[PDB]
């Protein structure tokens, strides 16, 4: 028995390959011959309707302009998931690429605000992303950013989650903190020079990334709030959204552009 999200297979045209991997593939395509869409194919060898359908409900229930929207599914294998198309790809490729040159703090804080808005919706609904970071954010026209791909990357993960599996909205706040350094360095790996083992030992004994060049210290404080040892002292996304939305009036009103930020 199938639900309202199902579509017939004839309605999809896959046109350009965009991404690859062990999971499957991602294509840009057309739905019902008239609707630009992203399509994610899954190889028949990989995870079955036992763990597909449990993980489908998440993307079927949650709905917000700052989370990448499900449009349709072909559920019987081979599986196809159809979502909205984000014309600029992942945030990480965006910042690294041709556009990074031109982005400055106002745009970068704005993108942060938007993700914070998406995650504040996840927070209200009592969910947890678990792998929040630039690679899992998509960008569209007019710098619209949307959270994607809800769950090894210990550099983005809060210590309590990486050591004890305590994944909570507060461990997503930590990852947001790291995301802010990706935004403010145009997409560089965090903890540059440090292998994964080095990062746990250091973070656990108090080490935190310093202020990136040309980034205001007030913004690096926000980062340090997200990186508090004690999960419950980290701010909410409601707070973070508000802080970033209001940033240039309330916090940094004499901001003057520089060479990179
Ligand atoms: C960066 C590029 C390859 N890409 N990836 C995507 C993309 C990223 C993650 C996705 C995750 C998806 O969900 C995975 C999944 C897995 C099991 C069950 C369900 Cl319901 C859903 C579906 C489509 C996706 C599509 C994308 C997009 N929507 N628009 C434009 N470009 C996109």
């Amino acid at each position: 028995a199938k639900d309202a999200w199902e579509i017939p297979r004839e309605s999809l045209r896959l046109e350009v390959k965009l991404g690859q991997g062990c999971f499957g593939e991602v294509w840009m395509g057309t739905w019902n011959g008239t609707t630009r869409v992203a399509i994610k194919t899954l190889k028949p060898g990989t995870m079955s309707p036992e763990a597909f359908l449990q993980e489908a409900q998440v993307m079927k229930k949650l709905r917000h302009e700052k989370l990448v929207q499900l449009y349709a599914v072909v559920s019987e294998e081979p599986i196809y998931i159809v979502t909205e198309y984000m014309s600029k790809g992942s945030l990480l490729d965006f910042l690294k690429g041709e556009m990074g040159k031109y982005l400055r703090l106002p745009q970068l804080v704005d993108m942060a605000a938007q993700i914070a808005s998406g995650m504040a919706y996840v927070e209200r609904m009592n969910y947890v992303h678990r792998d929040l970071r630039a690679a899992n954010i998509l960008v569209g026209e007019n710098l619209v950013c949307k959270v994607a791909d809800f769950g090894f990357p210990i550099k983005w993960t809060a210590p309590e989650a990486a050591l004890y599996g305590r994944f909570t909205i507060k461990s997503d706040v930590w990852s947001f903190g790291i995301l802010l350094t990706e935004l403010t360095t145009k997409g560089r790996v965090p903890y540059p020079g440090m292998v994964n083992r080095e990062v746990l030992d250091q973070v656990e004994r108090g080490y935190r990334m310093p202020c990136p060049p040309e980034c205001p210290e007030s913004l690096h404080d926000l980062m340090c709030q997200c990186w508090r040892k004690d999960p419950e002292e980290r701010p909410t996304f409601e707070y973070l959204q508000a802080f970033l939305e209001d940033y240039f009036t309330s916090t940094e009103p004499q901001y003057q552009p520089g060479e990179n930020l």
